[PDB]
Formats: C-alpha cells, structure tokens, sequence
C-alpha cells in the first residue's frame, strides 16, 4: 500500500514546552482523539516534533461518520438527493474519506468531532495536520498528460477526488481559460501579421472575448458545482475558532452583521494608504529610471541603470509585508464567523496591492511618460523612447512569465519495516503548505495584462496560451512534489477572483480604448508632448466603448441565463422528485339562486331557450 | 350575501355564430365545468351575450382542488412548509379560493381543469372570465385609509386577500416609494428654499437616494414574496394556449431556448424603428414649436401656438398605437411557453417607446434648445427664453400628475330576488379590465422625472409625494369602482419594473451632473452658444459622476446583502426544518504499523519516553 492506511500526520511540537505540560497537553490529544473513534500511532517527528498518526478505527465507525456528514450536506440543501443508509455508506472517493476524517480532528466538541485547532488556542503546539501524498497517482497522472493537450472531464473529477473541489476548480477553471486563449491568441497571431499595434478590430474582439469567457466561467461554475456536489456549500462551511461572539443564542454565538460592517469600513483608509504606499514607490522610482536612461547623460551609466530595478525589488516586497501586516490586523478585527469568509475577506484586502504592483508600473508608462514627459523632463533635473512602452508589455507578458516559472516550480524545488516509510514522512513534513489562492491569483494578474495592455503588442494571447498549458503541468508537479498535501477543502466557485476578473474586463475597455486612441497614429504616440491629445475625444471615446462593453455584456449575460446547463437542470428536477417521495411515503336566500338548473343538461337546455329567442 | 357564494362569471357570446354552432360550443363549455367539479347557473347577458355563474360544487371538491394547489406549489419548491392534509384544507382567504377555482377553468385538461382558453382558439366565443366584486370589503377599505398617512402592514395584506398577489405588490412598492419620497420631498424643499436650482449638493443627495430606494426596494421585495409565500412562482407559471411546440417530449412540448434568441434579436431593429418614429416626431414638432414662439414674429400669434401641442396630441399616440401593434407581432413570433414571460417581454418593447416620449421633450430643451439654438435658428428659418427648460419639468410633473389623474380615475368613471344582483353584475361586465401594469408604468416613469431632471426646480419630489398619496387612494378606487375585479393573479416582484428603475437611476446621474455643469453659472446656462462649454469639462464631470453613482451603488447593494431581512431568514430556517423531518420520519504489512500501541495510553506513555529524552 506504502501509505500504511494513514489517514492524517499530526505535528505535536515540545520545543518550547516543558515536560509537564507538554506529556499533559500529549494526553488529552490522544485521549480526543480516541474519543471521536480513531486509531492513533506515535513516532518521532523531528529533534522537536513527535507527530501521531490518525486512521478510522474501524469499517463501522467510519460508515457511521461519512454518513453522518453526507446527511448534514443533505439537511443544508447543498445535496438534493437523500443520503443513503449508514450500512452501505462507503466514501464515494479518497477525497471524502479525508474529509470526513478531517473534521472528526477539527470541528469542536459540541459539533461533533475533537476540537484540535491547530496553533490557535489550546493546541498552539499542534503545529499541522496534514494528508500522505498517493505517490504513484499522482505519477501516473503526471506522465498520462505530459502528453495531452487538454484534460478530460475524467481527469478533472480524477484530481477532486484527490485534492478535493477547491483545488479542482483552479484545474477546471485553468483548463477553460487555456482552452479560450486560442481564440485571442489565434487572432492575435492575425492582427499582429496583418494590422499593427493598438489596432482597431483586435481591441474589440478582445473585450468582446474578455466578457464571453468571464460569463461562460459564471455559468461553468454552477454546472461544476451541481455536479460535484458543492453547489450550496456555503451553507455548511467550518467556523473558525478565533470568532468572538457578543451574545450566545441557541447555541450559536451570535455577532451582528451591522456592527461588523462598520469595522469593514475601515478598508477604505486601508486601501488609499496601500495606493499611496506602493505608488510612491512605484512613481519615485519609475522617474529615478527615467532621469538616469533618457535625461543624464554623463558617465557610470553601463552600472548606474540597474539601480531602480533593484530598489523596487527590495521596497515593493518590503511595503507588501507591511501592508500584509495591516490587512491581517483588520482582517482579524472584523470577526468572521466562518474560515471561508475570513479568507475571502483577505484575499480582497490583497487585491489592491496586487493591482497596483502588477499593472501601475505599465499605467505609467502609457500614460504619464507617453504623453507628458516633455513637461516632465525640465523639471526633473526630450524625445522620448517610443519603445519603453512596447517593451515593457514585453517583459510583464514573456519575460516575468518565463522567470516567475523559476521562482515557482524550480527553486522552491532545489531549495526495519516501517523506517523508509517514516523517512519519507518527514520529508513529506518540511514541504511547503500549498495554497491555492497563489495560483488563483496569478491566473487574474495575468488576465488583466490581456484585459488592459495586449493592444500593445497583439501577441501577448500567444504568450499566455503557451504558458497557460504549462502552467496547468506545472502547477500540478508543484502541488504533488513540493507541497504537503492539501486535505481537500470544497468549493462551489473560484471565489473573489470570479468578480476580480470582471473588474479586470470592466477597466480594460477603459484603458484599451484609450490606448487605441492616443496611439492610432503610430506606436509613439504624441512624442511627449499632450497637445495633439484632444481631452474631449479621448473622453468620448472612453465614453462610448465603456458603456458599449455595459451593454454587450449585459446582453451576453441575459443571453446565458436563458440556456440551463443540464447539471444544474438535474439539481432541480431532484430537488421535486425528493419532495414527491416525501410526499408519497409520508404525507399520503342565496341558495335559492342554485337551486334552479340541478345539472349541466338543465343549464343546457335553459341555454338554448335564450340563445334561440334572442336572435 | 349579496354576491350569492357566486365564484366566477363566464360571459359567453353568441353575436357572432348561428345557433347550431353557439349550442354545440354552449354544451361543451357546461360539461367541462361540471366535469372539473363545478356547478352553473345560466342566465342573461347582453342582447347578445348569455354568461355563466361558476361555483364550487361541493365542499370536498373544493377542498381537494385546494389541496392539490398547495401540494403543486410544495413540489415546485415555492411553499417550503409541507401542505397540511385535504381534510382540513380550508382556503386562506378569498384570493386563494378564486385563484384555485380560476385554475380549474383555465388550465388544459391533461393538466387538470377544462381548458376554457377565453377567446384564443375554440373558447373564442368566451369573451371574459371575471371574478364579482365584494362591494363592503371594498367600501370598507377605501374609507378606513383615506384617513391615514401609511397603510399598515394589515392593510397591504388585506389587498392581496382580495386581489392577489400582483395587485399587493404594486400597492407596497408604490406605498414604500411614498415613504422614501419623504426624504428628497423635505431636502428638496430645503434647497429650493436655501440653495436655488442645479445645486450641486441637491443633485448628490439625489442620485444617492435613487440608490438607496431601489436597493431597498430589492431586498423587501425578497421579504415580501417569502411573506406572501410567493417566492419562486415562475416555477408554476401558466402555460399560454397560444405557445407553438417544435418537439413533444414527455409531454412538455419542447421549443429550443436558443432559436427563440435568434428572434429576440430583432429587438434591435425594433428599438430603432420606434425611435427613427418617435423621436423625428418630437423633434420636428419642437422645433416647430420654438419657430412659432421665439422666431415667428408676425400676427396670428394667439391662435397659431397651439399647433405643435395639438400636432403631437394627435400624432404620438398615433405613432404609439403602430409601435405597439409592431411590438405584438413581434412577441407572438417569439413563442414564450408563460403567459408571464410573453407580458413581461412585451412590457419591455414598450419601455423603449415610454421613455422616448416621456423624456425626449425635456432632454431636446435642455441638450439642444439651450447649448445650441444661437446655431440652429439662423437655419430654422437668437436669445432664447431662459425659463423654457424650468417650465417644461414642472409642466411634466405638476401639470401632467394632476391632469392625468383627470384622465386617469374621473373621466373612466364619468363615461325578483335575483333582479337587483343580475343587474348589478351586468353593469360589471361592462367595466374596464384592470392591468396593474399600466399603474406600475406611470409610478416608474415617474420615477424618472425625479432621477433625471429634478435638479431644474428642485420642488419636484414633493409634487411626488403628494400625487403619491392621493395616487394610493384613486388607484383602489379605480380598482374597485371602474374596473372588473382582477383574479388573484400571483407575483414574486413587480417584474420588469425593477430593472427599469434601476436604468432611470443610472441615467439620471449621467444627466444630472451634465446638468449641474451646464447650469453652474444660472438657469439660463450657456444662453444658446455652445462656446462657453468645455467639451472635456462635461465629459470629466460625466466621467467621475457615473462611476461614483456605480460605486457607491456596489457598495449600497453589497452591504444590504449582509442584512438578511426576517421572513427570508424564516423559509431558509423551514427547508432545513422540513428536511429534517423527511430525515426523521423516513430514512431512519503495514497492519503491523498499527499493532504497536493499542489503546491511547500506550501512544501516551510513547510519547513520555521521546518528549523526556528529547530533552
Ligand atoms: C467572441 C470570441 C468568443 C471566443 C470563443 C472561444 C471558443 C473556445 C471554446 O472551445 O469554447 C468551448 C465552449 O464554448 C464555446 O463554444 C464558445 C462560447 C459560447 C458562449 C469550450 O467548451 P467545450 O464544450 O468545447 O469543452
Ligand atoms: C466611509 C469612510 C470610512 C471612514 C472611516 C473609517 C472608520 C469607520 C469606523 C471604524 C470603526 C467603527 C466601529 O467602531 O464600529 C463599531 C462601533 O459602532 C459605532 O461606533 C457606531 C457608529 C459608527 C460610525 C465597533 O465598535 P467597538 O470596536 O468599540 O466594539
Ligand atoms: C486621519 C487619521 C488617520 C490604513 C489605515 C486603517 C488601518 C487598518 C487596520 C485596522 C487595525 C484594527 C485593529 O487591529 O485594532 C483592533 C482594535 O482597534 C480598535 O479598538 C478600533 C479600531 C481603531 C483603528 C485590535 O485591538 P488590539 O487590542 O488587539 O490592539
Ligand atoms: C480607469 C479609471 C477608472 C475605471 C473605473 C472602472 C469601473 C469601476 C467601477 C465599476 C464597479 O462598480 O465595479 C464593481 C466592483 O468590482 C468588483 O466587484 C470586484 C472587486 C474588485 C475591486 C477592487 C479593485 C482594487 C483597485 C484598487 C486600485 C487603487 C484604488 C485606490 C483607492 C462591481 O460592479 P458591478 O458588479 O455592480 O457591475
Ligand atoms: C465612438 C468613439 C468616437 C469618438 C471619439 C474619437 C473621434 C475622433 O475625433 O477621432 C479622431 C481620430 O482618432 C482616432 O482614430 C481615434 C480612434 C478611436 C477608436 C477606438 C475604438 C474603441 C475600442 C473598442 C472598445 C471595446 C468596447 C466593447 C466591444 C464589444 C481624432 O483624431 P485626433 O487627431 O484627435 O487623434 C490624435 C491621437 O492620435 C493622439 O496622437
Ligand atoms: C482622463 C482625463 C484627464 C482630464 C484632463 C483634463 C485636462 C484639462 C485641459 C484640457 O482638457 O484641454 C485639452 C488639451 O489638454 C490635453 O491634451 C491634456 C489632457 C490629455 C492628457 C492625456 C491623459 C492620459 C483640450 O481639449
Ligand atoms: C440617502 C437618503 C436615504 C433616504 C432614506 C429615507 C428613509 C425613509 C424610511 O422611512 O425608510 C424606512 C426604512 O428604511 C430606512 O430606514 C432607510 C433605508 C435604510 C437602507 C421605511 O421602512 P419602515 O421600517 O419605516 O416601515
Ligand atoms: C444583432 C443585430 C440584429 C440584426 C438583425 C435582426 C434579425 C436577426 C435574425 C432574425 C430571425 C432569425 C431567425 O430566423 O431565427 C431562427 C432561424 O435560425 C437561423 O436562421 C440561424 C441563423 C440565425 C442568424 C428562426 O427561423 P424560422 O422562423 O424560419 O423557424
Ligand atoms: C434593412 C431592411 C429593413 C422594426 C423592425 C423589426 C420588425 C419587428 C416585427 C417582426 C414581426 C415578426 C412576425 O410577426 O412575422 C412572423 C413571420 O416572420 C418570419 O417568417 C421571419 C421574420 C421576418 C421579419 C409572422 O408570420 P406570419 O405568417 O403570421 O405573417
Ligand atoms: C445618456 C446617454 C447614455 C447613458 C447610458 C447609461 C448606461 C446604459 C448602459 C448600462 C446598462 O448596461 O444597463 C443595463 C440595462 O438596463 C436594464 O437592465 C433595464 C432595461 C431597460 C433598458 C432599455 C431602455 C430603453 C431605452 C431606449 C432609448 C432609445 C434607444 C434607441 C436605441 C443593465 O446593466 P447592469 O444591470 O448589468 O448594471
Ligand atoms: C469631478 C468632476 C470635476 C471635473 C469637471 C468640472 C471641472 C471644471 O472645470 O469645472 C469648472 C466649474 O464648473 C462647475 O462648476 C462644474 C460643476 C461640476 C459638479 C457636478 C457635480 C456632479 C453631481 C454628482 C452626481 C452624483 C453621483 C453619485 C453620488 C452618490 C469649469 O467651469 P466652466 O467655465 O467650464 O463652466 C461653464 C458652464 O457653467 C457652462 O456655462
Ligand atoms: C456628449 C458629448 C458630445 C460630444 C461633442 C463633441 C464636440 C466637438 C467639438 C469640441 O469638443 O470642442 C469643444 C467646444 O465645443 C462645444 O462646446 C460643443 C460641445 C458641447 C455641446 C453641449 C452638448 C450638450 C472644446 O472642448
Ligand atoms: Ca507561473
Ligand atoms: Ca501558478
Ligand atoms: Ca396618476
Ligand atoms: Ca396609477
């Protein structure tokens, strides 16, 4: 088997204990554990960790425990079909069973299962808990599409029932952006050959394919969703131990939501202090780049270049650890009952520096050095590169590709009996703890550099194309080689990221159209100077492509609602046929006026009476 | 009794037919309704009309038919509580009866009841089906609240009582627009008082009212249909006789959602054509009319100024009545299996022509008759009447509010045993049938005026929240005076309405900042030249003022999300309760790395000999 049947590893650190409490803090692990009905075996974790090996003590109290969790799906509306008794009640995958035996360890005592946080309150020492890696699946699957161009829907569900639904829908949701790359790439191959740059006909089926793709995942998310089970899932999501309720009703711990939402009013100071944190440093160092490329021109500038591209590299994640700092403190003071809403609630407190740090360095350069530049230039102590602009789309769209795949997959990878099992364990123990949100995220950013600036340089479909297959292979490795398993979350959507994407589309009709304005004379542009710029048909032109992208998608939307995808038409159709077996096992003076015609012959008859005599 | 336990009246025609076909239809339509378990009474209609009085012909029939419609509600997902049993199955009111008895005779026979279609395809003779008023309920009612400010809670539950669920929605969306008029009707009498008109903190304080109102609106009309138990109705929308299956699959009778979008796309040549109509007409006619006022300086003055307003009286209805006969045909080529879906595509056909000639008059005085107009005159063969614009808004809504309630409610109603009742019902057969559609339209394109130009005299919403109280009051009256009672038709929401709402919101703060630009210097803005405008100040204001109003409306939408209003939360609760009962009433080697430590004691006591020697 070479997984010895292992559910669960869990970490228990002594290295900041002393013997008393550590032996007693040991105990009560064990003994919670025993209690929820696993089977434990202890070894030797590190010079400091001593971890403990969880399994389903028996094939009877795991039935009872997966069907006990199919049956809270069911209650929650997230399943629609009922579940089927307890003695037949296998796990439907290796997914299933791990995650039901994840939330016997975690969930609190008086939901059900021991109440192990791990490093939160009383388990701070219980340092993971993390799932063995099925080495030869993940090596057969690894090989079997190194040589396919797209995965199956088999081999989609095949990495939910490993790593579970969050983690397959960035596979599936990858899969389609890569499959509605080759549109744009196709045709942005076409403009770039025949047409130029800041093309016409290329900036509009762009943001004409930018809203099909976004409402075609909309929809791909529900069928998804339906059909691996996860449609309602928020209903039954894992509350998070940090919660601090302000009253307790039966009982459940009860925060208003109003007083919450004046906490969260507090990111807009916070995002207005991340735009000028990180565009200070992002200005200030884009006109240093500027004044020691085009404007001084004395000696020392082979070696005197390179001095604002390492300043940022060493400010801009610098500042990010800071704002990370910031974000986490407000994130935290908001309460959020639930993990899924706390880490939604972070990840778009993260979005503004990301869209900051990944796209204003490019804004700058269209649209302050472009036009302006030389007023700028007299008073930064000109002729302006007309490829600054092009290049640089280059390097965010090729070159930041092909190194990001480094710092990714690659350096994070060069960085009796049962004694080769245990070896391999601990090292299973110092990989890293993936997280799906990185991935997520750096499929956004990426859409956005075609959303906003492919118009520069057409051929920026064709890079994402060709890195999105490998991205797909890679990611995989990534998750199977160097991270500890992910024990498999459930998911019924990509999450924040489906509304940044929409965002992303939304500002690029912006920014596209007025590319293909200030630029429809060549790829200089107005040579620095912003008088050839008419204001009024730089706005118009802004005016009238946003508000036809407004009216396109929204067309594109309505269009898409009115054609149900069959697995979200089999979720409601089971949703009646469940009631109707609910309904078939259980549930099983005046007069005067009437008296007159008794039947329907009689009132026949005193019709043909009237209808004769009155013609 | 007085209305004699009578439940529907069947008026038959016979003006038409020849006696051996009147008959033999006359026959059929009385053993229908005697076989779907109803009992009849023919008498005199007309000189040419002999309708039918409709009546449940027994209690266990009717408590059946009523339970059988509480079960198909149930199944549908829209009731969420299991339907108690027919025993006891008593209607909950009036407007429950008469929607059960109402279904019995309209609905096909593999459905159900007869399949007495009123005028469509065999029934053509059946020219109405109409309910009888309860004249003291209705007396009742209108005197009890001509006395009050609001109608409780009660009192707009005792409207769906009788009427139903789409009359009830109509009366509390237009009794909650009343209750919001009360903030811009007292900050508007504010600035016109303070401030004059084009205020720029008028016209903030507006589009963020129009936010706020629509988003309430949104979210009490969630609360009210789970109230109300109408929740997803479309669920169990009417079938229309005059659908036109492709397939026949079981049977259902199939027509493809995407070859209908295909025919939906002639929308577009209708929206143009009705624009190119309408709006050559209401141009032309005011430019005529500013030759005759402003240009023409000869005799005949007096008598010759009324032209255009007789022109247009004469001609945009008549353009009006083409429209819609264009936009009928144009629904009926669209097949549209609901009568709810066929009503509600063919009220957004008309909403095009509504808000061209509702709006298109102010927006030529006040986009091309004040910029321009210095220009046009020398060809329309300056100093242009500063109080024009000011006029027209105010005509629009204090002379049009308080004319068209004229046209409305007054002049309608201007233009043995059993001989007093027949008579009486008699004179109901000859009443208007009443559409909630109709009110519905005139409250949203209300709606508009105050979204789009109240900043020009600032006094409109409290003109609105006068006409909205006595509107409250005439449109029951109306109802209950000049119209057949409607059957108790059901509703989740006033339909297209909302998005229409919406639409006017964003619009209105499009034209607004371009009118608190245009006017920042006086009413009398740039008297005629356009020169004194700078084209790209009026598209930065536009600019910044739209995405203002979309963001502060994301955020007005997203926070009253977090609110989850009570009868919403209650049906949420009562599927997992119901769930629930469902649940309770049915459905009840390596071994050798596990034989080390047997019990959690011995895992303990493991863990004492490494965590002691570790250290
Ligand atoms: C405007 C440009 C639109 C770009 C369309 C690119 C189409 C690329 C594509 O293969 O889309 C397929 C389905 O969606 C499409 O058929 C096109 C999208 C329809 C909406 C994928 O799904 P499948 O079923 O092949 O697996
Ligand atoms: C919009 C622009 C944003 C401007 C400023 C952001 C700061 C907004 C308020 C941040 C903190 C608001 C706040 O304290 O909320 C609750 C108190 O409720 C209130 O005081 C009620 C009034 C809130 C104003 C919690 O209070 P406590 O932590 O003491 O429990
Ligand atoms: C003009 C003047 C400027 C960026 C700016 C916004 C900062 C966002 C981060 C907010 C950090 C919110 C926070 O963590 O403070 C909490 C208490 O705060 C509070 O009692 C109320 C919030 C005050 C801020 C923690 O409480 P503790 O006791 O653990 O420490
Ligand atoms: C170029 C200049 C301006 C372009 C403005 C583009 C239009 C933006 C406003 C449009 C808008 O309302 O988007 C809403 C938010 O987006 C979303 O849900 C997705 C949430 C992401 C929004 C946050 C992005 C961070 C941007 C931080 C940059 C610096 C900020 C400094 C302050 C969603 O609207 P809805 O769905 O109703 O349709
Ligand atoms: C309608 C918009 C038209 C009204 C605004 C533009 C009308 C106009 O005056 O355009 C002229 C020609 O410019 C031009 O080719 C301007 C080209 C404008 C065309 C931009 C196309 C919009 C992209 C589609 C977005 C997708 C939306 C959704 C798609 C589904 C002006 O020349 P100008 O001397 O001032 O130029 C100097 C400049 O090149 C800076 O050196
Ligand atoms: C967004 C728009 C920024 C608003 C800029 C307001 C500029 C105010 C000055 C202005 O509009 O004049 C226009 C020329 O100026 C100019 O070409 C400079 C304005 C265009 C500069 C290009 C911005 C990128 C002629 O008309
Ligand atoms: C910005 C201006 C906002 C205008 C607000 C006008 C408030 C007028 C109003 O009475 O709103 C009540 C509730 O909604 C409000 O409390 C204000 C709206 C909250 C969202 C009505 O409902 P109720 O419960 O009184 O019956
Ligand atoms: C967007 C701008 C709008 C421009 C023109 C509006 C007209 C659009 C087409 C109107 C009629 C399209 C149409 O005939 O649809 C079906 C045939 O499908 C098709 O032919 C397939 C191709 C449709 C193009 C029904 O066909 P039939 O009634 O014969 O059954
Ligand atoms: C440039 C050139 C211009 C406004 C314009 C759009 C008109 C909207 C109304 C469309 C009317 C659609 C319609 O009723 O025609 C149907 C058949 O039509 C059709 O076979 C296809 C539609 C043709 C239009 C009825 O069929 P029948 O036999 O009953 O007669
Ligand atoms: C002043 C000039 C231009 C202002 C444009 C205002 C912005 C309009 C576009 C904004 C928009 O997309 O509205 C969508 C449609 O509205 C709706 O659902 C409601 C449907 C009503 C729309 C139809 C109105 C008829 C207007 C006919 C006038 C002549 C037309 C001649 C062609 C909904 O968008 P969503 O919900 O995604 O947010
Ligand atoms: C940011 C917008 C500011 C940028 C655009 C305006 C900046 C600007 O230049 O404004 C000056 C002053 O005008 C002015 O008072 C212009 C006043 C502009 C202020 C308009 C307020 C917008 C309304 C809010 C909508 C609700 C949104 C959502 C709310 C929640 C120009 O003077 P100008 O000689 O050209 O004037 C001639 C004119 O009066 C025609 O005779
Ligand atoms: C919507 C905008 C319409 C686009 C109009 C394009 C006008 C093109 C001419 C233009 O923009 O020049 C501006 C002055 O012209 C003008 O005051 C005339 C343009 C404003 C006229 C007022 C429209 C209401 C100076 O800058
Ligand atoms: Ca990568
Ligand atoms: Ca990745
Ligand atoms: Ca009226
Ligand atoms: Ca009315």
């Amino acid at each position: 088997q070479e997984n010895h049947h292992v559910d669960y590893v869990i970490r228990f650190n002594y290295g900041d204990i002393d013997t008393p409490e550590a032996i007693k803090k040991f105990e009560v692990l064990l003994l919670e554990l025993s209690e929820v009905g696993l089977q434990t075996e202890v070894r030797q974790g590190d010079e400091n960790s001593l971890f403990v090996f969880v399994r389903a003590a028996s094939k009877k109290k795991l039935k009872r425990a997966v069907y006990q969790s199919r049956v809270r799906d069911w209650l929650y509306g997230v399943r629609n079909t009922e579940p089927e008794p307890a003695s037949s009640a296998k796990p439907q995958s290796e997914a299933e069973r791990l995650l039901v035996i994840y939330h016997l360890i975690t969930v609190p005592k008086a939901e059900g299962g021991a109440g192990i946080t791990p490093r939160h309150g009383e388990w701070k020492n219980v340092d993971a808990i993390f799932p063995l890696h099925d080495e030869e699946t993940n090596r057969q699957c690894m090989r079997e599409w190194s040589k396919k161009t797209f995965l199956s829907t088999e081999d989609l569900d095949r990495i939910r029932n490993t790593f579970g639904e969050h983690v397959g829908f960035y596979f599936a949701f990858l899969q389609s952006y890569f499959r509605f790359l080759m549109f744009p790439a196709a045709f942005g191959f076409s403009c770039w050959l025949l047409l130029g740059s800041f093309s016409i006909i290329y900036t509009v089926v762009n943001c004409l394919w930018c809203i099909v793709f976004i409402e075609y995942w909309k929809r791909q998310e529900e069928d998804l969703s339906c059909r691996w089970q996860t449609k309602g899932v928020s209903a039954v999501h894992e509350k998070r131990a940090e919660f601090k309720p302000e009253k307790e009703i039966r009982v459940r711990g009860v925060f208003p939501a109003t007083k919450r939402m004046y906490r969260q009013l507090l990111q807009v100071p916070f995002a207005l202090l991340a735009a000028v944190a990180l565009g200070a440093i992002i200005a200030t160092c884009f006109a240093i780049e500027i004044f020691i490329s085009e404007v001084y021109n004395g000696p020392l500038k082979g070696y005197l270049v390179f001095i604002p591209t390492i300043l940022v590299s060493a400010l801009i994640p610098t500042m990010s650890a800071v704002l990370l700092t910031v974000a986490t403190k407000l994130n935290d003071y908001e309460n959020y009952e639930t993990q899924d809403a706390y880490k939604v609630a972070l990840t778009q407190k993260i979005f503004v520096v990301n869209f900051i740090t990944s796209y204003l360095p490019i804004i700058l350069t269209a649209f302050v050095y472009v036009p302006f530049a030389s007023r700028i230039v007299p008073y930064l102590d000109f002729s302006i590169n007309p490829d600054r602009l092009r290049k640089q789309v280059i390097y965010f769209t090729v070159t930041a590709q092909i190194v990001g795949f480094a710092l990714e997959t690659i350096v994070p990878f060069v960085k009796e009996d049962e004694a080769r099992f245990l070896t391999r364990v601990r090292n299973e123990a110092e990989l890293e703890d993936y997280d799906v949100t990185d991935d997520l995220r750096e499929m956004c950013i990426q859409f956005g550099y075609l959303a906003l600036f492919s118009p520069v340089w057409p051929l920026v479909p064709v890079s994402f194309l060709i890195n999105n297959w490998v991205e797909l292979r890679s990611d995989f490795f990534k998750i199977c080689v160097e991270c500890k398993r992910p024990w498999p979350q459930r998911a019924d959507t990509i999450g924040p990221w489906l509304d940044s994407l929409g965002f992303l589309s939304w500002v690029g009709s912006i920014t596209s159209s007025a590319l293909v304005y200030m630029f429809s004379n060549g790829h200089e542009g107005p040579n620095g100077e912003p008088t050839t710029i008419r204001c009024w048909a730089l706005l118009l032109t802004i005016f009238f492509s946003e508000h036809l992208y407004l009216i396109v998608r929204y067309a594109v939307r309505s269009a898409l609602a009115k054609l149900e995808p069959p697995n979200t038409r089999r979720e409601r159709i089971e949703r009646f046929m469940m009631r109707k077996r609910y309904l078939d096992t259980v549930l099983s003076p005046t007069e005067r006026f009437w008296m007159r015609q008794r039947g329907w012959k009689e009132s026949a008859e005193v019709g043909l009476s009237l209808i004769t005599k009155a013609k």
